[PDB]
């Protein structure tokens, strides 16, 4: 009905002498003993630019009228299945991207109602082509022609009402599209869940669109080709290195705190204490919370992982990609600036001294702790992406923020062990870390922040 | 050549006084006294925003003095590097900063004859009642005055292989009513805005997806909770045939457990479980040691009416704990298959839904997610009610859930490993497909972790 049905570019059409298979990643269709007009009109839906009437009459030609009308009842199955996309030819074509599918031609009603673009849909370039997508809707419309581009523009450029029927003259009169053209694209449109006949709703007023489009992509073999760009240890920055103290894990296993006591009284301390935190308090901070406890190479591995290391923090699929850089202001052994921390050696070697840069960094942590005292210690975790990021196209950097909270929790129950004063960050300045420390930006960028000091008895 | 119309930023404010003039911003403001009758003038132009720097410049000269003109030219750069001036090709574009250390930079007229191509993380959306072009490359935000330019922008992206200006300008000026230099000035202004790539992108840049560059560049850049009412402290009670959990000792376990160095120097994800499941007390002990509610209090003054507020064994941004924990029982002690809801306060479980097609389509996806290691005996799914947590941070409000679902994950892994348990965290799963299972909107709540517990062999 006012569409044209063709089937998604990934099904796979398998033609046997007296059975038919459609083959999708996911799941595959088998039909056995298929009659002819039932092949040809699956065929023609493989060459995709044809009517379902027009579909409905080839199976009737050849079968019967029964069989065309068992037919018509059959396509919504394939509809459902997500594996039919409807165009309007040629101005824009809707493929599916999710299961359970469902295509709603709107009453006309919405030609007197007024209509605005979703501000969750965005056009972007896929590959060589411009597409309409959206986190609200199940449909992803290829633009076939730059006159729906210019509609697009000309609705989401209009006020908050646009009423179809008292403002398509001016659109027909700017552009060379015919009126029952239009009228089948903006019935896609609204069918694809691009459109809003409701004003607004309450729910979703809350969400933002890069917070609502991470959420909808993240929460739905390869090879590390780049094994040898991003090893398992960062290379060292400067060779300058202040050695770390190591303190005895066997000994601290049973002087330590209980898990229970410090998870029981953990909590964040933002006061620090008059004698600042010392250097050995810190490195056995870093070889109680993000040390090297041993480095392996999996016997079979076909991602070619080659050295992954093991630390007491658990990551995805290992590929620990956090580094640690400990800004330093107020130390006892060591002078105010930035620094990074190696896990393997245990040792830290210094990256930047203290310049208004550091110190804009410092002042920026000092005023989300609530200026509640000066900052002693600014761990910053920064992600190397490049170690994870050809495992996981969508979810890595859901996982980089679940590591860093790993990390944080980890912060916290080691300084409330060690009678420090611990207290996460919520977010930071990405670019001004860049600069400092000199990063690529698309290679590796810092992800959080963590303050650190002692805690007054 | 200078070819741009120079206008004050939107989000500036402009205080006008008596004898004194104000521009105050977010992040700095700048005052001055005494001001010239040249650079008042210049500043009333630019809020008419319709002048270039070259006329600002004459007209700064002709009313103040020619070296007053060169010392207005060098003062607008300051500005400029604020983010305090939006640069348009008028009616088509205005390119406004959402940065400091603002800079743009017409490019030389070599693009005319050298092949370029639409970002394509330069994505067009509608923000407040206008069209948008933005890009998280970008420090800029491109406002699209004229539909044609939208037009324009379509047919650069659907234009195939590289698109060279000399050769395709044409027809590009032929299907519409723009003028060549309005044209070469709307691709000089989408060049300088990092929104045109003249070079084969990169490889580095190549690694990353539309979403988690936009997602990454948004979140690492007083509100009242006026909807408090609707988002509580604890959720309200979904079914009341409740079952209650084991409370155990804290302050026998304080001393009897093993110390946060022995756990963290044990712990490792476990996957194989025993033939014996976990039982129904271990998991209340589990889910009383990690997130129980402790008590409930209130701010002494919180001029944000936060309201009640929970202490819970985690620690969460603001406080205002936001995550619900659905235990999805497929074999435990003395629970039947289904999904539950666990409620931290009164430290009890209620049903949400049995043993339906449903819930063992998704404990297939968590074992198969998880390396089909034996049977899984329990799935934690953690969601987020997202509007006790949307009010205060607009931006960085997913990055915290995500960083609390780490912070749980950890504290799960953790006392699993001191209860001789089976812990390991999930990377992904299905939220429509919970949503589908549990009666939920999934703008106001929806899952956002899967943990796997279960019984470790002796
Ligand atoms: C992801 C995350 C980010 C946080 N960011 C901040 C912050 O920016 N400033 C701050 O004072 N506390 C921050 N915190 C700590 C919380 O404010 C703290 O958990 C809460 O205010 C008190 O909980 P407590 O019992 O640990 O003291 C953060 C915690 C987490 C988990
Ligand atoms: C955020 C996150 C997601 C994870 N997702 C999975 C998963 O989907 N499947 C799985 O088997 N393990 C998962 N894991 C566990 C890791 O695979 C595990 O840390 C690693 O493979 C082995 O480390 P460990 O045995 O020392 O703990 C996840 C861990 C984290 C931190």
């Amino acid at each position: 009905d006012l569409f044209t049905l063709s089937f998604s570019p990934d099904l796979s059409i398998a033609s046997e002498a007296e059975q038919l298979t459609l083959q999708s990643k996911d799941d595959r269709l088998i039909l056995e003993h298929p009659q002819p007009g039932l092949r040809t009109a699956l065929e023609q839906l493989k060459q995709g630019n044809l009517t379902l009437a027009q579909l409905t009459e080839l199976v009737s030609e050849q079968d019967g009228v029964e069989a065309g009308i068992t037919f018509a009842s059959e396509l919504e199955k394939l509809v459902d299945l997500g594996w039919i996309c409807h165009s309007v030819l040629p101005l824009i074509t809707a493929i599916p991207i999710a299961k359970d599918y469902e295509l709603n031609v709107p009453d006309s009603s919405w030609q007197t109602t007024a209509i605005a673009l979703s501000r969750f849909a965005f056009l972007h370039q896929d590959l060589q082509q411009l597409v309409l997508e959206s986190p609200r809707s199940k449909s992803k419309l290829v633009i076939l022609d730059w006159r729906v581009g210019a509609v697009i523009a000309k609705l989401a450029q209009s006020d908050r009402g646009f009423i179809f029927a008292t403002s398509a003259d001016s659109l027909l009169a700017d552009l060379s599209l015919e009126l029952e053209e239009l009228k089948r694209l903006f019935a896609l449109l609204i069918a694809t869940q691009m459109m809003d006949l409701e004003p607004e709703d309450e729910t979703i007023t809350q969400w933002k669109f890069h917070n609502l489009l991470f959420h909808h992509y993240t929460r739905l073999l390869p090879v590390f080709e780049h094994r040898d760009r991003y090893p398992y240890v960062k290379p060292v920055i400067s060779t300058q290195a202040i050695p770390l103290v190591k303190p005895d894990l066997t000994a601290l296993a049973t002087t330590d705190m209980t898990l229970t006591e410090a998870i029981e009284t953990r909590r964040s301390i933002r006061e620090y204490s008059d004698q600042p935190i010392t250097l050995a308090q810190l490195g056995e901070f870093l070889y109680r919370c993000a040390r090297v406890k041993a480095v392996y190479t999996l016997p079979e591995d076909p991602m070619q992982v080659g050295e992954s290391t093991t630390r007491p923090y658990p990551s995805g699929g290992a590929l620990y990609e956090l580094e640690i850089y400990p800004l330093v202001h107020q130390c006892g052994d060591l002078a105010a600036g930035l620094y990074h921390y190696q896990p393997l050696s245990h040792t830290l070697h210094p990256v930047a001294d203290w310049t208004p840069e550091v110190e804009s960094l410092v002042y920026d942590a000092w005023r989300a702790t609530g200026q509640q005292s000066i900052p002693q210690i600014v761990l910053i975790i920064t992600a190397r992406f490049g170690r994870l990021f050809w495992k996981y196209h969508d979810i890595a950097y859901s996982l980089i923020l679940k590591h860093v909270g790993v990390l944080y929790q980890t912060f916290y129950l080691v300084a409330t062990a060690m009678q420090l004063a611990p207290s996460a960050i919520g977010a930071g300045n990405t670019t001004k870390f860049c600069q400092i420390a000199g990063l690529n930006p698309d290679e590796e960028a810092s992800v959080g922040e963590f303050s650190l000091g002692a805690a007054k008895p």
